[PDB]
């Protein structure tokens, strides 16, 4: 089997994509976020705190003629940006693109924190990243993609997000039409649940590229590029007037400059994110100083190449048994 689904940027700047998945029988359709950076897949629901929800769509499992109670099971998640949720489950069947799953953990929120409350264009996360890190007590349960992975033509999945334009999310099979050149593929380690990897090193613009090993996530569910504070001066060095604002949160600068690129490295091949890449545009409406899209990971513990990475990519996440990542130019 295999399956496709169009993914479509919430607002101007690529803050996060949603995906439609269908829940249930009758089909629930919900626009859900695929985090390669957790193994949950949660949604608004019609047991979510009803002041915590404002235009969501939610899933009620009591419409589904294919929906059963996990009988006991519970979750709770915190991410790292500091939002959460948790609730009890369901499982249900899943449909991505034409890819279904019969017996999926559908969890149901009762409660999520201000942040998805008050954006109402999520209705819920797919987790993408190893099962592992599902939180569902006290019998974990498995991804879409794990579960998936059997009846696949193929043990992975592809992300292909555009820049302010809508994407794709393939499961099954590499869209060989959909990148230029080759696919490098580099190891992954699944030791802290992640799709973890080694960059080998950076180039700011058109300078020199620095070889040095770079230890990251791939995950779409994060909006931007936290690396080492080293190579986020390097790169903010090379912009007048930028500067990082406490204030702020990171990374600013001024809404007149022309940012450079940035180019990682992915084995001995390179993949460059073009400077507008970099705009997250003005820190408040109407302001001169803009938010970077390149920051730094201190204080979180992890290198992190988020969508603002991940776009400027065709990127393979291949589950076979040894676990790699592959990007391509597009
Ligand atoms: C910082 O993002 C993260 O940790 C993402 N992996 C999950 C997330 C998506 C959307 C909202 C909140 C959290």
């Amino acid at each position: 089997s295999t399956g496709s689904a169009t993914t479509t940027p919430i607002d101007s700047l690529d803050d996060a994509y949603i995906t439609p998945v269908q829940i249930g029988t009758p089909a629930q359709t919900l626009n859900l976020d695929f985090d390669t950076g957790s193994s949950d897949l949660w949604v608004f629901s019609s047991e979510t705190t009803a002041s915590e929800v404002d235009g969501q769509t939610i899933y009620t499992p009591s419409k589904s003629t294919t929906a059963k109670l996990l009988s006991g099971a519970t979750w709770s998640i915190s991410y790292g940006d500091g939002s959460s949720s948790s609730g009890d489950v369901y499982t249900d069947t899943v449909s991505v693109g034409g890819l279904t799953v019969t017996g999926q953990a559908v969890e149901s929120a009762k409660k999520v924190s201000s942040s998805f409350t008050e954006d109402s264009t999520i209705d819920g996360l797919l987790g993408l990243a190893f099962s592992t890190l599902n939180t569902v007590s006290p019998t974990q349960q498995k991804t879409f993609f794990d579960n998936a992975k059997a009846s696949l033509d193929s043990p992975v999945f592809t992300a292909d997000l555009g820049y302010h334009a809508p994407g794709t999310y393939n499961f099954g099979f590499i869209d060989t039409t959909a990148y230029t050149g080759s696919i490098t593929y580099t190891a992954v380690s699944t030791k802290q649940g992640f799709w973890e990897w080694t960059s080998t090193g950076y180039a700011v613009g058109s300078g020199t590229f620095k070889s040095t090993s770079i230890d990251g996530i791939a995950d779409t569910g994060t909006t931007l590029l936290y690396l080492p504070a080293t190579v986020v001066s390097a790169y903010w060095a090379q912009v007048s007037g930028a500067k990082s604002s406490s204030s702020v949160g990171g990374y600013v600068f001024p809404c007149s400059a022309t940012l450079p690129s940035f180019t990682f490295g992915v084995g001995s091949a390179r993949i460059v994110i073009p400077g507008d890449y970099i705009d997250f545009g003005p820190i408040s409406t109407g302001s001169s100083s803009c938010f970077g899209g390149i920051q730094s990971s201190a204080g979180i513990g992890i290198n992190i190449f988020g969508d603002v990475a991940l776009k400027a990519a065709f990127v393979v996440f291949n589950g076979a048994t040894t676990p790699t990542l592959g990007f391509a130019s597009k």
